[PDB]
């Protein structure tokens, strides 16, 4: 029907999830001027004519949407390889956020993954409030933005190196992460990337899940299909570890996995499989049978040693094979302080507190400004590597 | 401005139909760099053959649901030539009749003139005028841009002039609705440049409208167009804009005035006042106008008409309606006592068309066949871009 058409063609321009909408849209006008307006490729009519027509429209364009001069970046808060995050506030709005850049050209300077979808993905739409919120995602020629809620509580690892973490604390965050993630779990994700650093805690000291450029959508069969290991060192499961060519092929156990990691470092203040070289954890990790060994210290309860032993076990006969339901049963989180559905509604062990909306001072300090770094080189020919990146902005379809 | 402002200044750009950055003219921009990089040659780059492989189930669709040809049910061919053909169509959903243009992207491209199709598509679409042809819809393919215009049942003025030995009632009719056609086309900003009987249609109450604007320009400060380009059938073409042969010539809106003075003697000899047998012959003779500007020795032709024709025919300068159209019409030659100027368009026609059914062409002649090839695009190697000219034509109307 000629009705019908307009209408579906009109939804396709609105969902905040079509591949085609106002924001992809923008993007793809965007991207082609951005990989059009070079000297060497101007010398062709159509392209230089192309341009000189949208000059004026293309630049009204950019001056109205989402741009980094927007925000006055208020301090750095952390770095990685593909870019940093960084404690903003909205010029306009006066609006604090933690926005985090990604370097176009290093991530296409070898990253094999396209990671970013996942993570804008989960922390646009989760809506879960164990997940990071993500706000505005927009772009430009050489960084991705993802315009995210602050947690002024800093990490986990900030807090452990901090303090000399108690049972009664080990077990409330295990139990906030338990929840994170059987809620990404939910969404029919495996994390894969399960640490304390992407553990971070809001204003009143509850947990949420940040950085989830590991995250992987699950088949039917709740299982994913993996040639090459994901992860970190300390934290990685023995399945996604061996993960090879021959198949790769593990279930959501590889995060709990994780967790149990995560609670014997809370309560022991070292990693399960430490050792002098990367290499090393790799061997104890493997070893977990017979490399998984308490210090003499009288302090770490029954209970506690149980779930960490429990967690880290061959797959098989890990403790979360069994749907999440079987680790909130364990004894170790028997308490008369919260129960399950209503733990991030309890106090937290440690509330943070906070001198101002901009206060970092539960985050490291770091230099800040670095001096522009490099980026693309001016192409000769058509290369077309904002393409890749068409369609990351969520601004003007965006979910509400 | 506010975030609010700037959000909402950008979302209300996504839906104004004048707007270059329009849904429409955004979803081109993708539509037209998915074939302008689908070439195996191309799929080599990789954020080519990623962005390819991601919006090919996308695109396609999209091109199935937006406005395409097949929507349209090919009544008879009307006018070709130039870049295309007119014809008459039916929308097979909607059941409607409309004249529909269209313009071979390869022919354009091929022999320049790839632009003249903006002041058109832009003429016609927003003039809201009833002395323009209106524009319903504007869509395109890889091959063809469309422009589905109202139908004029009433034929062209050469057609009438064919048929009729225009009396001077007639003449004065048309003459005064060229004269305001063209005043409402300059009060948009524009010199037509190229008026001529061809272009005028009757509707199907007999009244004119102007059709074919892909010669009009935007006036300067001091309400001029400079400009360098070819001539094509000079006689109706002013002395000025043919003295403008590469740029070196800004003229006024007075060039439109002569191509009326040129319309009127037409209508009243039944030949161009400087007709000749080659182009050659008629550019010529347009120079040499002070002189080769002749009437008959059979004075039917009326005196106020004779001063009329060569108030227009005469050098830019003293051309009459320099002075702006108020003084054309205050000429002798329209005064009569069956109409007033504000009026004109609301009195009865001197040939009101009796047409038989919607999709009646009894005053158009039936055109020959094609018999053309139109050759293809050949597959590119590199980037050539040959959709960038006609990213944004596809309009829409509510
Ligand atoms: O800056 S973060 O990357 C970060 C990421 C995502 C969202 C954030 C929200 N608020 C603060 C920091 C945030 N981060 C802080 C210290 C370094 N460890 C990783 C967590
Ligand atoms: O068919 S037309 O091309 C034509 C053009 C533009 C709009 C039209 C609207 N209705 C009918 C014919 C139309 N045309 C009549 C015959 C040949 N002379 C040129 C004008």
């Amino acid at each position: 029907s000629f009705e019908t058409r307009f209408e579906k063609m009109d939804n396709l321009l609105r969902d905040p999830k079509s591949e085609v909408n106002s924001d992809c849209l923008l993007d793809g006008l965007d991207a082609l001027v951005y990989d059009l307006d070079f000297p060497a490729l101007r010398k062709n009519k159509n392209i230089d004519n192309f341009l000189s027509r949208y000059k004026d429209t293309i630049n009204k364009i950019r001056d109205l949407r989402m741009k980094a001069e927007d925000y006055e970046v208020v301090k750095v808060i952390g770095r990685g390889a593909f870019g940093e995050v960084q404690l903003v506030r909205h010029k306009s709005t006066r609006k604090v956020y933690a926005m985090k850049l990604l370097s176009k050209f290093e991530m296409i300077k070898r990253s094999d993954s396209a990671f970013f979808w996942e993570e804008r993905d989960i922390m646009a739409f989760a809506n879960s409030p164990w997940v990071v919120q993500l706000f505005y995602a927009f772009q430009d020629d050489r960084y991705l933005y993802m315009v995210m809620e602050y947690m002024p509580g800093g990490d986990l690892v900030n807090l452990m190196s901090n303090y000399d973490v108690p049972e009664k604390w080990a077990r409330f965050y295990t139990a906030e992460v338990v929840l994170a993630l059987d809620a990404i779990h939910s969404m029919g994700f495996i994390h894969r990337d399960v640490k304390p650093d992407n553990m971070l805690l809001d204003k009143s000291g509850h947990l949420k899940l940040a950085d989830f450029g590991t995250c992987m959508k699950m088949n039917k069969e709740g299982m994913v299909r993996c040639d090459t290991a994901v992860g970190t060192p300390d934290y990685i499961s023995p399945e996604v570890l061996k993960s090879q060519g021959g198949d790769g092929y593990y279930g959501r156990e590889c995060d709990w996995w994780s967790v149990g990691v995560f609670l014997y470092e809370m309560l022991v203040g070292d990693t399960p499989f430490y050792a002098d070289s990367l290499v090393g954890t790799y061997s104890k990790i493997m070893n977990h049978k017979n490399s998984l060994t308490f210090p003499d210290d009288n302090d770490i309860s029954k209970e506690a040693k149980n779930l960490i032993c429990a967690f880290l076990t061959d797959r098989e006969v890990r403790l979360g094979r069994n749907g999440v339901e079987e680790i909130k049963r364990h004894l170790f989180f028997k308490n008369d302080q919260w129960a399950w559905e209503t733990l991030r509604d309890t106090v937290a062990p440690v509330v943070p507190d906070l001198s101002s909306d901009i206060d970092t001072s539960n985050f490291d300090d770091l230099e800040e400004d670095k001096g522009e770094e490099e980026t693309f080189p001016i192409p000769k020919a058509f290369v077309g590597n904002q393409l890749p990146f068409v369609g990351f902005t969520y601004y003007s379809n965006r979910r509400y």
